């Protein structure tokens, strides 16, 4: 008579792996999920960040459920979503995870934050979804720039032991990727989009406006702190100490939501930015650039 | 096929509101619960504390489930129980919460700490009741005096995102009011009593003895640290460095339980205080005063 | 209609007790579990540590569910497993706990961390098993030496309010002993072995090698930091800055697992220690001594 969560955790264990990167004097471990039978594995960008930035000195391996250790190669990574894709070569009989639909997730849904069973300090935690589409700032691990993501929030503990592993619903389906870098997960629908671009192109392109903001709240939004020269914001009329309240069709509550809303804009297409300037309600038009132009 | 907690959270969402108070350079947000069809809303005293103390510069609104924003007026507040009552005027088709009975709550009962779905960093957390009638100290927000309450304790996370919202049982009934100011909730039976007095009178009166205590434990209770001149304690013979072990019919383990026990006394009626004085077991009689005499 | 966890917590409440040790100017409280009808109670070593080290000034009592207070005497204690056994004399109609089998516990199993209902800040928390056989360091309370144990890890909160109490499965059976000294419990199968030796002999004997280690991880294990003179390690050839990777038949990931693995060796019997010495893979033979020779 195995328990409710015991069954679900056991049903996905074969699909979760330990990811380990080591040099002469450093060792760095995480979890990941098998998402493609050819050997493609999804994890956090901060789990592999140092191996990616120092690939000549770091070696990355994958440890499966049975204990097999296999070399692993970095397909691509996205620090802006704290996502990354690895690939193991010609491994047979892989248990691929079942990818859910994070758009159907609801507050109160019971979830499991599953870490790799063989990880050093591995954890499997249980809780509910506490919030949806919740912008959360994430600290960049190495030279990686900090970022903000629309996260699924859960009161299941997200820690080093299950970071990079899957957030699992009661149907044993992946609805998110745990990120410890009061718990947060990268929703699986964004995960599928980012991993598709990383698998095909080895990188991903996100829109940018050249804006840096700080949060403001009074009788509220993202206050423009710096506008880059020649940027879409500078060419659109966005001024400094403007208070951004809407980017595209998304209302902006603070600096966190501003970062997320910008990534939802269309590159190369006009878009409205609603601001409040010295008390006045002003709307501006910006054409977002790609953040990496030679990959666009 | 919606989940166990998903159903309960969704069934009470229409009854939980976002409470927001703003000035020229300040913004303060919380949650509340609709408890009366005329428009009466219960929240924490620390959610509104600054608007109450600076009403000329702060404006308070209520945001409902559908997104409606409505002005809100402070009916009354009790810092000693960290409770407060707001009122929205002539709002139709209000979903009033179902108030449970906190005296029937038991350790192990599954609960939800529900925050306002539209709050900025809103949360809905899940856990069990971890303790009943647990005295807990609460820090006063502004110039508000600190206090202690008989709390329902839960291992559901109580945070800024669900503070002021309801603690909900598996029957979708309110058994407490969350207070973040390891989680604690104001039991609903005390909530009904305090809100009734605040709705009728705009304030509430609690008994007082003129005693300040610190906790002591050895081969134990509340040690009298200061007795106000002319107080019921001073007129009853209570001395300094007395160790209070019983107030009324309630045993007193420490300073926290002493504060709570005093509030359970009858105003204007004799009551026994059992103390241990230089090793001796002494009982004293005190007649508690109202803490605000012109409202009694 | 009592809840799922409400029933289980209520079914074991009569078997959990408050343990309290007091002097002239100190007071120290914990929880324990009744494991034998003659009056034998199991708790943490850090709950009673100061009464054990200063028995002339500390007095220890047990408070049952109904409220009975009874003197308690220390049978034995093991700081290396943070376990201890008390005994109440000639108490009738004791509700003895049902001891489960921690070897059958699985990740995801629903558990309750039950504290003594009458304890000052007692808690009952709920969660799942997050990891099995997880080495965790524990800080010694008084002059007690720090230690490491193979723990059951749970995301049920382990705190002062339930430390020393039982970790309870959904069959109301004890699978571990809570230790607060992200939660950890002493598995019940080790608990039965340690308590048997403490009840019979008033103490327990654990193997030792004379090794102190620090953790290392690179392209990994316990690095030998100090070898005692004349120790089994010194007589076996173990050198300083050796990197221990296997003790007996147990792989050793870090210093935590090394401590635990040593306690699983046979006293007086040869055993292999696999090390990596200046790049070379070397195996050594050691004969573990008893840590207390006159009790062996």
């Amino acid at each position: 008579p195995a328990g409710r969560f015991t069954k679900v955790a056991a049903a996905v264990a074969d699909s979760v792996v330990t990811i380990e990167s080591v040099s002469d004097q450093e060792g760095m471990q995480g979890s990941g999920v098998i998402v493609d039978g050819r050997g493609y594995i999804v994890t956090n960008n901060h789990v592999i960040s140092e191996a990616a930035n120092n690939p000549s000195q770091f070696k990355t391996t994958v440890v499966f459920n049975d204990g097999k250790e296999v070399p692993a190669n970095l397909v691509g990574r996205d620090p802006k979503t704290d996502l990354a894709v690895l690939k193991v070569d010609n491994v047979d009989n892989l248990t691929v995870a079942r990818l859910g639909d994070s758009s159907k997730v609801r507050v109160g849904d019971e979830v499991l934050a599953v870490g790799a069973p063989l990880g050093l300090r591995s954890t499997v935690t249980q809780g509910i979804v506490s919030a949806l589409h919740r912008p959360v700032p994430l600290s960049g691990e190495g030279s990686d720039t900090d970022t903000v993501i629309d996260a699924i929030q859960t009161d299941a503990s997200i820690n080093h032991g299950n970071s990079g592993g899957p957030l699992i619903d009661m149907d044993a389906q992946v609805i998110g990727i745990n990120t410890a870098g009061l718990g947060f997960a990268i929703p699986v629908n964004e995960m599928k989009l980012v991993a598709n671009s990383l698998i095909k192109d080895g990188a991903i392109v996100h829109p940018t406006l050249g804006i840096s903001t700080r949060s403001v709240s009074n009788a509220s939004g993202a206050q423009v702190a710096n506008v880059k020269a020649g940027s879409p914001a500078q060419k659109g009329g966005i001024l400094e100490n403007d208070v951004i309240v809407k980017v595209g069709n998304r209302a902006v509550a603070d600096s966190d939501e501003f970062v997320v809303a910008v990534r939802q804009l269309a590159i190369g297409q006009d878009a409205p930015i609603e601001v409040v300037r010295e008390g006045r309600h002003v709307t501006l038009t910006v054409k977002p650039d790609p953040d990496s132009t030679l990959e666009h």
